[PDB]
């Protein structure tokens, strides 16, 4: 009942090692992974585990940290914007398919208010 995760490498794909993409690895990911509301989002939703029938119904661009720490690991980003554009779609998706008032959303909140934190802070290439 689950899709295949997210696409982690590529060998069609190129990659380069930039300041940007070490500095959303080593500082942006690595403080948001310990964070204490980090665990649901450090894996692609299991929707058969969870009990989430209708999540792969409604959420068509799934995304979570381990997918994201995948693709720095692996080269898989070209620029930092692609990584910003996944974490953004991971708290999406969380806005999307739970209710306002749900502990998770909370939870991504509060992840989501640190990330743009540690964005503003990016060094220059
Ligand atoms: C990414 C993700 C994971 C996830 C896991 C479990 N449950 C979810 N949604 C719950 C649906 C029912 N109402 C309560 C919702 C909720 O806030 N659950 C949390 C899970 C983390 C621990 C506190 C309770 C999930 N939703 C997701 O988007």
């Amino acid at each position: 009942m689950n899709p295949p995760p997210p696409e982690t490498s590529n060998p069609n794909k190129p990659k380069r090692q930039t300041n940007q993409l070490q500095y959303l690895l080593r500082v942006v990911l690595k403080t948001l992974w310990k964070h204490q509301f980090a665990w649901p989002f450090q894996q692609p939703v299991d929707a058969v585990k969870l009990n989430l029938p209708d999540y792969y119904k409604i959420i068509k661009t799934p995304m979570d940290m381990g997918t994201i720490k995948k693709r720095l690991e692996n080269n898989y980003y070209w620029n930092a914007q692609e990584c910003i554009q996944d974490f953004n779609t991971m708290f999406t998706n969380c806005y999307i398919y739970n209710k306002p008032g749900d502990d998770i959303v909370l939870m991504a909140e509060a992840l989501e208010k640190l990330f743009l934190q540690k964005i503003n802070e990016l060094p220059t290439e």
